[PDB]
């Protein structure tokens, strides 16, 4: 399909020319000012701040260089940092600025004040078919272009998912991204979402992205995941075991599309067959799904969240405020030479 080859080749020219040449150092921290803090947990803390010169709103990520304790963190957030200025996709969060000063490393993207997809579930309960279905489109779309440029995304679940101003879905959170010309090795996913072979510690591939797929869409349909126990060890044994159970409300072409993205044997697993993606987007559950009126943004979304401006936090929850320190001696210098 012709049209759809030159996309991504292009796509891929425009890719390596950045990732050939990464930007760096592109503002500073006394350009902004803070006013709330968005989250906290093991990717760092993510503030709302305002730019001081155009009083713009951004999302800034504040990681603390100090607080590694394997190498293989710093090679993760180096992936993060460069893939994120060389990406461009309308369903990923724009990366605006990135720099560092003695004590942190910091990445400034485009605020979406909607919130994450993940509030938005366990308030509704469950989405209906037609709505998960919209943003199942939007992440196979992603996926087609991420894997195209030979990355593997590795971190798919509700809480990475941001719903913008027109109710459509923005990706955060390249913290587990990578190019990958094979296989690959680390250990790194929330239990809940980590496909089988990375339980067995296999070498594995984007393989693992199509069934993060499939765990997503069966917790949007149903409001709970397949695979969830109070202790991870408990988790990965109902993963590996080859046995998931659907709810009656789900339709035949659902359990059907499920059944093939859920596939504990990685060479039978839709997604990573001889048609790739298109063994996805030809299947009975998307028939009504118009993919290039998706990806133009003119579809009707099935909602759009309540705020009443760019500047809002009320769909963010809130935690304790505490400073951004920035030590009169700088520390880890070499380790992060290349950020
Ligand atoms: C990339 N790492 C941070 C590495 C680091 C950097 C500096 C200091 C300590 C550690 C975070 C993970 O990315 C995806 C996942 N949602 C999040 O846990």
């Amino acid at each position: 399909q012709e049209s759809v080859k030159e996309f991504l080749a292009k796509a891929k020219e425009e890719f390596l020319k950045k990732w050939e040449s990464p930007s760096q150092n592109t503002a500073q921290l006394d350009h902004f000012d803070r006013i709330k803090t968005l989250g906290t947990g093991s990717f760092g803390r993510v503030m709302l701040v305002k730019h001081k010169e155009t009083g713009n709103h951004y999302a800034m990520k504040i990681l603390d260089k100090q607080k590694v304790v394997k190498l293989k963190q710093i090679e993760h957030t180096l992936n993060e940092k460069r893939i994120l200025q060389a990406v461009n996709f309308p369903f990923l969060v724009k990366l605006e600025f990135s720099f560092k000063d003695n004590s942190n490393l910091y990445m400034v993207m485009e605020y979406v004040p909607g919130g994450e997809m993940f509030s938005h579930l366990r308030r509704i309960g469950r989405f209906s078919e037609p709505h998960a279905r919209f943003y199942a489109a939007q992440i196979v779309l992603t996926f087609e272009y991420l894997h195209s440029l030979d990355l593997i995304y590795r971190d798919l679940k509700p809480e990475n998912l941001l719903i913008d101003q027109q109710g459509y879905i923005q990706v955060t959170d390249f913290g587990f991204a990578k190019r990958v010309k094979g296989r690959t090795w680390t250990l790194c996913g929330t239990p809940e979402y980590l496909a089988p072979e990375i339980i067995l510690s296999k070498g594995y591939n984007k393989a693992v992205d199509w069934w993060a797929l499939g765990v997503l869409i069966y917790e949007m349909a149903a409001g709970y995941p397949p695979f969830f126990a109070d202790q991870p060890i408990q988790i990965y044994e109902k993963i590996v075991s080859g046995k998931v159970r659907f709810p009656s409300h789900f339709s035949s072409d659902l359990k059907d599309l499920l059944r093939n993205l859920l596939q504990v044997d990685l060479t039978k697993r839709f997604g990573n067959l001889k048609n790739g993606v298109n063994d996805i987007k030809n299947h009975k559950w998307f028939a009504t799904t118009d993919w290039i009126a998706i990806y133009q943004r003119k579809v009707e979304a099935p909602f759009i969240p309540k705020f009443k401006g760019p500047g809002d936090t009320s769909n963010f929850d809130d935690y304790e405020e505490e400073e951004i320190r920035v030590s009169i001696n700088e520390k880890c210098g070499k380790e992060f030479t290349e950020f």
